[PDB]
């Protein structure tokens, strides 16, 4: 059968599907029209339906995986239209991770004789980060950092060699987030969570601005100045607040400035997301670096796809964790961050 | 001169009154007019103006402070009445502390021949918090606990004795979040501090609902279900995530379900406010268990005045500090915990 790995979240469906490149003669002829029919709709198109997408430039290419070479897709649709990936499936054993694996079990089972095997989420995170990073990104490294994060003249994207991965504190931030402390490849553990995360920016910005989409409430936050909602240090004390280290420009009271009906009057849509966004990236890096000192643990990976075409929160999370932390951590980021729980039930292919 | 002490915030002016009431016969009469009518101004009045309020119920009777004895008064008002209570004071040495004793120095030099003192915030807290529980809530705890607060049918009020208040984790939730870890009188640091706290509440509350008052958000959210904005880790599941011990009514994603536009469309304003405060209330709570965790330090005490009137908060932070930290922490809470600050600025009167 095709073979692919499924992580249902909240959210989003994460797709990742092995194309094969090394496919003989003979095997070409013993396969079945409706696979051939799966193969080409998959590879010849990137937008699937009316909300599915491939990232086609997160594929790796002429991977060898189980002994086959062949290149590895990536295909994302919102846990919504589910439904509609089942019904197209009525129309194989499948790997599936996230909680959706267990809502949805039942639902899947409506394809005949399809077997599902449920993976644990963090379980896969864990293999398919690992394992990604160690096939590389086409060559180039799926680990990057921001360099001089405190400088915006001189802040930029650089490569981060992952090869001795542990320890390693992997911030997932999903609808909301999970935290893990990763020892070794068998010895992890979720620290903790935190319920501000992604599906709180996207509900909070919906509400606040009537955006409708992810990429427009970014756009939103692009546009606006947070200070115009946050109340500030400078603020409260005219300046800094120098006893405690805390800079005037610091949030004291993420939209604690909306407390005041003049200002609520005068603020715009654009300043709100802004301020969602900043007020949910400050939140999680805050939580990410108390989770790291307590674990001991100075290198924190974000991913999910809160992060996804989310240059913005990437540099805040950079900038702020190396600031807070007095530069004891550094921030890490994936290319494949959203896939990875993906790729880890993919993996587990030949358990099965 | 009166004895004052002076907590000016970002949104609250706490102010600390010792009323002589030893006055002898020629202390009364060597005693200028102005200073009667402040005094009987301030005694004779439980509000002041528009927003002046005076919290009578929290009267320490019968004190002995400096050598005399009174009644220690508890007063508040808005910041923002502050030039207010400055022209009043144009028709003395002032202790202050908060951001606002520097914001507003120059205002308060207004005022001829005044002599302002700042004095510092977090010094002042932990001065005047351990001062009322040593001089005890005219004779009863100043500290309490919710006991059992695991079952609605058993949780009660209890107090708690601080007669060694050391260590101690003070969370100070005022616009935004200080945590402290008080080791001795003398011993004591700002461990972080988190930008989610009572203003975030109230501005966000504000803009969703339109309540125009601390107290009217808290009576919508009185009414309110946050379910019908949050998404719960049994919406992604579809029960419990046994494998990491999450409870189906866990949240996993604060206003997560607010992604959905028609969710959106039926949620109440009551519903929004609800979710607001257990938002603010378990962020808040999950960040000073990481604190006490990296404190080692298992008595965490809540002060400021989010909490004021507020026994939904305070039975949430009870309840999951007890449920998240397996019974390792407890949360306690102070009857005059808005006012610490004020009361340890008007103990440094004797230093000038
Ligand atoms: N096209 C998109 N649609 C919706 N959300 C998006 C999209 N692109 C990015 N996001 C963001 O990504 C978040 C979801 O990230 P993701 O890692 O896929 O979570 P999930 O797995 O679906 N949720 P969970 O069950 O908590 O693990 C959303 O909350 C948004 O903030
Ligand atoms: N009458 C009220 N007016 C405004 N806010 C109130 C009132 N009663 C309670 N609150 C809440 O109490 C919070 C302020 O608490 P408080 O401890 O007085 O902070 P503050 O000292 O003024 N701020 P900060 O500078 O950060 O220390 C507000 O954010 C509200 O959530
Ligand atoms: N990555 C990462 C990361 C990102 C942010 C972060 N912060 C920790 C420090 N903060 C704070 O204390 C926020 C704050 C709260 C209250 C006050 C009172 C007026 C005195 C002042 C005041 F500043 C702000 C948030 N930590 N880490
Ligand atoms: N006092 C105190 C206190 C109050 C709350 C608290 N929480 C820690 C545990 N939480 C979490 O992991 C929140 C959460 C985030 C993501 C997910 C994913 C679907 C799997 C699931 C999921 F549950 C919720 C918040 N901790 N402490
Ligand atoms: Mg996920
Ligand atoms: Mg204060």
């Amino acid at each position: 059968s095709p073979w692919f790995g499924m992580d249902i979240g909240g959210t989003l469906v994460k797709l990742s599907y092995f194309e094969p490149i090394d496919i003989t003669a003979e095997e070409e002829q013993e396969e079945v029209e409706s696979l051939k029919s799966i193969r080409k709709y998959l590879t010849s198109n990137v937008a699937y339906g009316s909300t599915g997408i491939r990232d086609v430039h997160l594929e790796l290419k002429d991977l060898t995986l189980f002994g086959r070479r062949g290149n590895l897709h990536f295909i994302r649709f919102p846990t919504q239209d589910l439904p509609t990936f089942i019904q197209m499936g009525r129309d194989t054993v499948l790997c599936a991770t996230g909680g959706g694996a267990y809502k949805f079990e039942k639902d899947f089972r409506t394809i005949g004789n399809l077997h599902l095997h449920k993976l644990d989420e963090l379980d896969c995170l864990v293999k398919g980060l690992l394992y990604i990073d160690s096939v590389s990104f086409n060559g180039q490294a799926e680990c990057y950092y921001f360099a001089n994060a405190s400088e915006p003249e001189r802040c930029q994207k650089m490569p981060f060699n992952l090869d001795d991965p542990y320890p390693l504190l992997v911030v997932n931030i999903g609808s909301g987030v999970s935290i893990l402390a990763v020892h070794s490849k068998d010895n992890y553990k979720r620290v903790t969570g935190t319920s501000l995360g992604g599906g709180t920016f996207l509900g909070l910005c919906s509400l606040l601005t009537g955006c409708e989409s992810f990429e427009e409430a970014l756009e939103m936050a692009s546009k606006g100045d947070s200070t115009q909602a946050d109340k500030l240090v400078r603020d409260i004390y005219g300046g800094d607040y120098e006893r405690f280290g805390l800079p005037g420009w610091a949030v004291a009271s993420s939209f604690g400035n909306m407390i005041y009906k003049e200002k609520r009057e005068s603020v715009s849509k654009e300043d709100l997301a802004r301020a969602t966004l900043v007020t949910i990236t400050n939140n999680i890096g805050s939580v990410a670096r108390m989770c790291a000192v307590n674990e001991k643990i100075n290198r924190v990976v974000f991913v999910g796809n809160f992060l996804r075409v989310n240059t913005l929160s990437m540099k805040l999370l950079a900038y702020a964790l190396d600031y807070w932390s007095k530069g004891q951590l550094k921030a890490l980021f994936l290319e494949h961050e959203g896939y990875f729980g993906a790729v880890g039930a993919l993996l587990g292919l030949p358990n099965f």
